[PDB]
């Protein structure tokens, strides 16, 4: 019942990154203001959620490819609960803090790998486009949430983002499973050639990692960047950034529909665009800039963001050899999730000499994607 349970899933996934406005984004983040908690302790639990995402992903893909289907996305609905489910207890604890971060960030991964892996039609420019933009969704408006939450008490409404994933799997009782774990006769032989063949055969993992490091070397950056946008006005320059945040949204918010109403074909050269047009637009913000400037160009950074994501995940399920989705996708989530946390780990060592030293650090990563489009496109 792929469409309905397409559905299903749509929610399933936004309703779990809305228990992103728990333990990374906003209860995280809140900490150290109300307890004794460490400034850093904070700062650590959501990188250790964020390895453990990555690193279970491509494992994952492999433990649901032949071990398990409904059981696999069960265990981390349980998981994920009672992790969440310590806080709820145990606030102010260090070790439930980044613990559940560590096991909530490995629930996400399998709804992640069996919602792009199946659901799917591979003639999904809009699917994938219904799948981030419900992530994108779910991601800030908890954050939000939790933020409106702490204003209310700060530690007291943790049950909240901790029953969000309740109603989550229960949701998900609903739905047909979309593998079959069957009898897995071959426990080993495949299970571990496969997580090899896939492993040594590089599908444009300079593709991968290489955008996980780009589209996250910056963010933490930007806000420090607003300090240069330009002279500070009473009114026209703070909520302007604001405004700038609001028309790149709305790219996105955009590109959740018309993504397959653009793509069909071969998308090769869609992708090469996307990547000269950050290119020159990368090139164009913080070299030069005027209040207005950011708006244009904020909607222009929103919509490359909008129409590559899906198009580069099209493209890589275009050209994946397939009968292996379940863990062919796990690898690219994992060598992406650990670009996109080696991205801001790198930008913020290159920074080390002087801030500008970012955007011309990407400059060069897309020299280098002149380089290696080449081979993908002949």
């Amino acid at each position: 019942a792929n469409h309905k349970n397409f559905i299903l899933m749509l929610i399933i996934l936004f309703l779990m990154e809305f228990a992103r406005g728990m333990y990374i984004l906003s209860y995280i983040n809140f900490l150290p203001t109300v307890t004794s908690i460490a400034v850093a302790i904070t700062s650590l639990a959501f990188s250790i959620h964020f390895i453990a995402d990555a690193s279970t992903n491509f494992v994952i893909g492999f433990l649901l490819k032949k071990f398990g289907t409904k059981i696999v996305l069960t265990t981390g609905f349980i998981l994920a609960f009672t992790s969440l489910f310590l806080v709820i207890w145990f606030p102010a604890s260090p070790f439930v803090i980044i613990f559940s971060a560590m096991m909530l960030g490995i629930a996400v991964s399998p709804i992640w790998v069996i919602m792009l892996s199946s659901v799917e039609e591979d003639k999904r420019g809009k699917q994938m486009g219904y799948v981030y933009f419900s992530w994108l969704l779910g991601l800030l408006v908890g954050m939000v949430f939790m933020n409106l939450l702490i204003k209310v008490h700060p530690t007291r409404f943790a049950f909240m983002m901790s029953l969000v994933v309740l109603i989550a799997w229960i949701l998900y009782y609903f739905v047909d499973v979309k593998l079959t774990n069957y009898n897995t006769r071959p426990v080993k032989a495949q299970l571990r050639q496969i997580v090899d063949v896939t492993k040594r055969h590089l599908l444009l993992f300079p593709g991968i990692l290489l955008q996980g490091a780009a589209i996250a070397a910056l963010v933490p950056i930007l806000p420090t960047y607003a300090t240069k946008v330009i002279n500070v006005s009473t009114i026209e320059y703070t909520v302007a950034i604001i405004i700038g945040g609001i028309g790149c949204a709305v790219s996105m918010l955009f590109l959740s529909k018309l993504i397959d109403n653009r793509s069909r074909n071969f998308m090769y050269g869609v992708i090469l665009s996307g990547f000269i047009l950050y290119m020159i637009l990368i090139f164009t913000l913080s070299m030069i800039v005027n209040i207005h400037i950011l708006w244009i160009i904020a909607l222009a950074i929103g919509l490359m963001y909008g129409i590559l994501l899906p198009a580069w995940n099209t493209f890589m399920a275009r050209f994946i050899k397939s009968d292996e989705q379940e863990e062919t996708w796990g690898v690219f989530n994992s060598i992406q999730g650990f670009g996109s946390m080696i991205g801001p780990l790198f930008g913020g060592l290159i920074t080390q000499f002087t801030n500008n030293l970012n955007n011309t650090f990407y400059f060069s990563a897309l020299i280098f994607l002149v380089l290696a489009v080449f081979y993908g496109s002949y």
